[PDB]
């Protein structure tokens, strides 16, 4: 069984970057077909051996495709996201735009794939932001051990918007709170993704003078006390999480290694506070995360839907 | 009156910066003694319209001072801080040596002046860490209003080379430092044990993490505070602008004298605070507060 896909926004970084992971993840494609704007239309890219070209947009007849990744900014997800579910086709959605709805699911599939079966809704599930993504992966051991009672947790990015690959802020006039409008989104995902409105998170978005990928700190107060020893072996154990326990040698230091995996070290209680658990948790190449999660969503979309 | 004062690790950027803040806050100096090795003898600095020439600690006669500000590294300190004290001088040291010692008084004047009077123990007075310093300037109305039951603190240094491997994310994953068996540095149970000194409660939990990536203008920290009783953001923000020294800054732009800023509650737990603390020269900082003791050691003891 193979599937006919679309990627919008084929020419930009995270769209390049979702031919790759098609590919190397071997995901069933009969046709793909890479949709841009006017100008961009006419470009050549491989995949699979094949040679496929960028076409316009506003030509594109929708009923080809089964699924399709959007990743060509909110805007234009807001007005051809509907346009392809009305053709029958579910679409991926790699912006902000939808993360927020209420009828559309907002997933990583390594903690609520079961969401993906709201789909039906709108022929709409929502990709997370690669901040609440990392987090999610790394905390869902954590949550389902012990529970999470609040989480408080500062990201790292580049001022400048760049850094994204590794290998070369407004407060919220609404809640009043001292929160920037991009923290309180992340709020918004954590307790959407976790499903429970019970849990608190406190998030700091800082912005870094110069930064080489993303990096966040993480604290998480548990409803029952677990031991950091505890916490490393499950994140070891745990699927996309790479866990850095320290090297006593230069020869067990170790590099990045996976494509789109979820990078944890640092991990260890609060002295004398064992309910207390902290880590950090690392993304090389921010690109690949959001890629990878969009195409893990797709697999399960897939296996389970079609 | 005046007083003689002694500089040990004159020519080290710590003891320059000790000579200019004396200078600066106008300490009642009668003559000052700037003290390093063999080798740094003969250099010459400007110290109160004068020309100090720096003379080897090995042949200095110490009965003449009545305060000497350390800042020569541990050992030396170990090694001079009780031969000047049986000299009959007060030192002040910058060192982490002495700092633990139960004797010895580990001193920041905006929030424990009273330990001061342990100096008579063994005529040594302990000056701590430049982050722990700065951190409780900021924290000090806090705990003085509803009190502090936890600290998580994040302290960053400030801005393949050094330069290039700071910008790293990756490198925020510490694969190379080395953790006690607790999970934590040296250098962030440090501020543990300080902090609990200084504030002279065993009760009060300290997480620090000490890092070198990220990195920011100035030197930043990150707090976060559990308190005993909760407080509103506001009446905290309150409370740092009416305490001097302090700058408040509010936006959503910080980290951009001490700053502080992005003060918030924790979301429905208003017993959690959060807030950043910037400090533009925390080497200053430490020799400010060096000075600051001896200022009270001079009006209060002598």
């Amino acid at each position: 069984q193979q599937f006919n896909v679309a990627i919008f926004g084929a020419t930009g970084a995270v769209g390049e970057t979702m031919l790759e992971v098609l590919q190397e993840r071997e995901f069933p494609v009969d046709e793909l077909f890479l949709l841009a704007s006017e100008r961009s239309e006419g470009k050549t890219y491989r995949f699979n051996g094949k040679t496929v070209r960028v076409q316009n947009v506003e030509e594109f007849d929708w009923s080809q495709v089964h699924i399709a990744l959007f990743s060509a900014g909110g805007e234009l997800s807001a007005k051809w996201a509907p346009i392809a579910a009305e053709a029958g086709v579910v679409v991926i959605d790699n912006t902000s735009h939808f993360r927020y709805d209420y009828d559309i699911p907002l997933v990583v599939p390594e903690v609520n794939p079961e969401a993906i079966a709201e789909f039906r809704n709108r022929n709409i599930i929502a990709n997370p932001n690669c901040s609440t993504i990392q987090m999610l992966v790394a905390l869902k051991p954590i949550y389902d051990a012990v529970g999470i009672e609040r989480i408080n947790v500062t990201t790292y990015q580049s001022v400048s918007g760049a850094g994204k690959a590794g290998i070369d802020p407004q407060i919220d006039q609404f809640m009043d709170n001292g929160y920037t409008k991009e923290e309180m989104k992340m709020v918004w995902e954590t307790q959407k993704i976790f499903n429970d409105p019970s849990i608190m998170v406190n998030p700091t978005c800082v912005r870094v003078p110069v930064f080489y990928g993303h990096a966040e700190a993480v604290h998480v107060e548990t409803r029952a006390p677990i031991d950091a020893e505890q916490v490393m072996d499950m994140l070891e154990q745990t699927d996309g999480i790479e866990l850095f326990r320290g090297a006593d040698f230069p020869t067990q230091v170790r590099d990045a290694g996976g494509k789109d995996h979820v990078l944890v070290g640092r991990v260890r209680n609060d002295i004398s506070h064992h309910s207390g658990i902290n880590l950090w948790v690392v993304a090389d190449n921010v690109r690949k995360g959001a890629a990878t999660n969009a195409v893990q969503i797709a697999e399960l979309l897939v296996r389970d839907y079609f």
